[PDB]
């Protein structure tokens, strides 16, 4: 369906993020049968929203729980909301939600990183209290967007396994809200900026609408009406403009009016005049040779999970700004939109990514019981549904982020195994369909190191080359000397194979803060520094390398294992954001360069 | 040959483990070509002996060197040593060592952990100064104990790889010494102590002499002559005795005299009167069921590597005494004899082990594909020669340690892969040889967990079942509930399969000192505590379990990889001997039991 980011004019919101809700586990899965949502959850306790449920209670049994949990809370609908449109919206519900307003089932959602909403006017009465009950599921299976497998034990209980690193946080991770609309209402919008050698340029509106006529007006930074359009379906305004750029990120505001003889609906959609596409081995934003810096990130932090948080947000960006990141990627799931609004506002370049992670079964590291399906693409394991579920996941992200100028690229998935058979048959359609959803931006699929330049059957189908590489770490462990060869050899081997522009979307080594070594070896701070030094030395000797993003901005939490010391320790910063000695090395390189500019194959 | 430990009676040492020697690498392998023993080493820096060489200089390139190194040093023969048998002895040179006295090659030994000595009188002049060059080699191959594979890259640069955890430290790890005897001298002794429901018994004695009549007397603790003996290679002495006992290890002293017509020799051998035997599922010391507590340990510490050190020894023994440990295993190689004299004197029970770890090609870390012989027991890999070099390692160990009453059993190997056929072919004759070499102690071979009760092909050939188990950590990771079911089922399978006594000789988890967690998950101090505790509950349920040796006394250096965060962290103590909180857990369990005695299945 249609997603529009709420803002506040002929519409206003009660955020329900007001944190404390009633909470409970349903270890018997008797909750739907016993119709829990008709009265107050019993045996509950306070929980905060937004945040993951897992770590709020310091309890392993809750942390590793799998199945359904219940959220409940009450809330007076504002008196002024008349006969108006009342709309309940969740920015995310991690993995799956079902919603009961008093007794009315109003909503259902699968996907954990994108919004869903419903018109609730008929079971609500403005000026009165209404119960809100949410049922939340955190289970993953094969047609799910990260896939996974729930093993039920003989003894009654579930237990989740899956194929990615990062830990399976679940819950209401983002803002909920009740919001208000006129019965005339904008409900969809799309916008495209074309650029021309940097002198002048044009933007297209298209806009689905609740019944009404659209006056479309584009405003200055200073609110001077410099673009006007008529029509409820389409326009193009060719004004000679001020562009969205990386150092600075200028933005226009396109108000959107939908009219009836009774009503009016007014919408400001921030807009960045920017063009994105690839030319040969170059990446082009406003027809310029960019160079990417920054990291893969996660939504992870002590206590809250992947739960959204303003302070955290403000601090991390301060940190990225300081250290010279111009860009980052939404590692392995759609992030809360606020990050993107900030990126636009601040001109930060974003490779936007779907939750399609862990399609891979070789990854890995198993001393344990094998199964585990034999064929990756099978009706058993990655199947028809799964391509369809996956398709739907790509719609939504694009539905949400097409209008965010900061997004210069889409990412279809991260590290799928492309050595098994259906791997090109699975990936070709979605690659086509992606561009049929948005042809304004290039599209990639992020590449695991064992589908290497001679074995990977999928890369031509995409526009840019996104590599995750560990050459001294998982292989050649500890050996910078031979690691540098393999890496360059393999970067050159990609350059000729595909003659595409190359970005390393993951390069990094586990490092324990405070571990220091005169022998400069694995897990030491010094080693991280030497290893990043080297990867760097090597992108300076390759023309096709136009992007660099460090494995992890900060240490995050993982599934429990032998290869993870209390989590992934590959952060430049610790989880509480204290900088490892490598923050200061990246500091120099990233602020020493010219903005958006590769070195002189040296410096 | 014959090995007796030098002491000071007619006999006299000049230590010369005075440790400042000259030192250098040989990178182009010129050393034997250019007869370096002939002239004082060039480009030679000072190094401490005893010590491992790898860590004294804070240089990665020296630390990771593979090849040949040289130790050189001048000494003074005491003028007093006039008519004298002058012997040059090395307590260990790690892996192989070749020795020159001033352009006269006197020795060569392969093995890194037991002594070799030469009668050098004719190449030295009492009261003059000599130059001593040692060429030490640290490489491993399929015939070395332990085995390994040096890999030479395309450049001729050698790189050692091996199949055990701990770091290949090399160098002169133990004292060197010149020592003296008369030309009539005892050069081998053997003692067997017998006992019968404990009121009084005998000690058979076998004595090999260099040119003399032998006589023999048994002196008391307070030095009074409790019995007497005459004859050369045969005697037996009877006694009403204070047995050597795990708590306290009472010691008589046997006094050996070799008499010529002219010359005289005197050798004191400490004797502990005690019997050791398996009876069914029990391990009997002086006819009483005993229960082992304590550690597998390593020879490792900062800076010195495996270099022996007195302060370190006294400190670790205060720690083990404090914590309630009554025993250990010389994990992985023979330890400094000093370690066994200590045991003898304080009544510590020891499991003495060869350096034959690494027989297995199946404990790989992941995914560096290559490449290792596909058949473990094959002419390419573990072959007739290997079995010889292994038999030799057994001989040398027993020759050294046979009179140590603290040694109660011999372990022949640690974690060989016993699945491949011919495992049994390879070990049966070693088992047999070992018993013949010393008929007085039970024998074992430490068992790796993926050779399990149903797959192992070797354990019926040995007397005591020693198991290295990691359920909850390498397998069932993090899951105590299910680790515990699997541990118990497996221990019961072994009891029913073999009806031998079971000692768990490794159980432990990596624990980063200072990582604390409410979730009690994998790398935290709390997990280390809960995991050992679960293991303990199960041991107390299984009647064949007769001992527990926690895997690591202290953290230790390993080769680099993704599984070892700067070493093995299964320490109870850190490498600098600081206690982790599991230290106090073990302390309570071990000092709270009745000494030497299995709990009652209960707290
Ligand atoms: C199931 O969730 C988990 C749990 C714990 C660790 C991981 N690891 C992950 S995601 N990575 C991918 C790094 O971008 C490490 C990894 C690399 C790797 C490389 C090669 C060349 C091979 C042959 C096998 C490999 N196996 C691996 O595991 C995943
Ligand atoms: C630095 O030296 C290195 C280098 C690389 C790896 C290691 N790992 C080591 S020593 N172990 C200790 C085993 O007692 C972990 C281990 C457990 C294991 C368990 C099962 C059940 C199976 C089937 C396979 C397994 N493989 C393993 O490797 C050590």
């Amino acid at each position: 369906s249609h997603m529009l980011r709420p803002v506040e004019t002929p519409t206003r919101e009660i955020k329900k993020l007001d944190g404390l809700w009633a909470f409970s586990l349903d270890r018997e899965n008797c909750g739907i049968d016993q119709r829990w949502w008709e009265s107050a959850l019993q045996e509950s306790r306070a929980i905060a929203v937004p945040g993951s449920f897992n770590d709020q209670f310091a309890d392993a049994d809750i942390r590793n729980y799998a199945g359904n949990v219940w959220y409940q809370r009450e809330v007076f609908i504002p008196k002024g909301w008349a006969g108006q449109r009342i709309v309940l919206r969740f920015d995310a519900v991690t993995h799956y939600g079902k919603v009961w307003v008093n007794n009315q089932e109003v909503m259902e959602h699968q996907g954990g990183y994108t919004p869903f909403e419903a018109d609730v006017t008929p079971y609500v009465i403005a000026g009165k209290s209404v119960r809100i009950t949410v049922c939340v599921n955190n289970e993953l299976n094969w047609q799910t967007i990260p896939p996974g497998m729930v093993i039920t034990d003989e003894n009654g209980k579930k237990k989740q396994s899956y194929f990615h690193d990062f830990f399976n946080y679940a819950g209401i991770h983002r803002s909920v809200m009740l919001y208000t609309t006129p019965n005339t209402w904008v409900d969809d919008i799309t916008v495209v900026t074309h650029v021309a050698q940097d002198c002048n340029h044009a933007s297209v509106d298209w806009q689905v609408v609740a019944n009404g006529d659209v006056s479309v007006e584009l405003r200055d930074a200073d609110q001077q009406v410099v673009a006007t359009g008529q029509g409820t379906s389409g326009t193009l305004q060719v004004v000679n403009p001020h562009l969205w750029q990386p150092g600075e990120g200028y933005l226009y505001e396109l108000c959107v009016t939908a009219k009836s003889q009774t009503e009016c609906d007014i919408y400001p959609l921030r807009v960045g005049i920017r063009s994105v596409a690839v030319k040969g081995e170059q990446f082009l934003i406003n027809h310029k040779p960019f160079y990417f810096t920054g990291f893969g990130r996660h939504e992870d932090a002590d206590l809250r999970g992947k739960g959204f948080d303003n302070v955290l947000m403000v601090h991390d960006h301060a940190l990225m700004d300081w250290i010279g990141a111009n860009s980052y990627r939404t590692s392995h799931y759609p992030y809360a939109e606020e990050m993107l609004d900030w990126a636009d506002e601040h001109g930060i370049v974003v490779i936007d990514e779907t939750a399609a992670v862990g399609f891979n079964l070789s990854l890995g590291i198993g001393f344990e019981a094998g199964n585990k399906p034999k064929e990756l693409y099978s009706e058993e394991a990655v199947n028809g549904e799964t391509q369809q579920a996956h398709l739907q996941a790509i719609k939504e992200l694009i539905a949400r982020d097409k209008n965010h100028p900061s997004v210069v690229m889409w990412s279809i998935a991260n590290e799928p195994d492309t050595r098994p058979q259906g791997a090109r048959e699975y990936f070709a359609p979605l690659a086509e369909a992606t561009r049929k959803l948005d042809p304004t931006r290039p599209i990639t699929c992020v590449n695991v190191m064992f589908c290497d330049a001679h074995t990977d059957t999928i890369s031509d189908l995409f526009d840019v080359l996104c590599l995750n590489r560990y050459y001294g770490w998982y292989v050649q462990s500890g050996d910078l000397e031979t690691a540098e060869k393999v890496l360059e050899k393999e970067l050159l081997a990609w350059q000729e194979k595909l003659h595409q522009p190359i970005i390393i979307t993951e390069y990094g080594v586990d490092t324990l803060a405070g571990l220091h070594s005169m022998y400069t070896d694995m897990w030491s701070e010094e080693y991280q520094c030497a290893w990043l030094d080297m990867y760097h030395r090597v992108f300076d000797r390759v023309s096709a390398v136009v992007g660099e993003q460090v494995w992890n901005f900060a240490d995050f939490a993982t599934s429990q294992g032998i290869l993870r010391v209390g989590g992934n320790k590959k952060g430049i910063f610790t989880r509480d954001r204290k900088p490892k000695s490598a923050a200061f090395l990246l500091q120099k390189r990233w602020t020493g360069m010219n903005f958006g500019e590769k070195p002189q194959q040296g410096g």
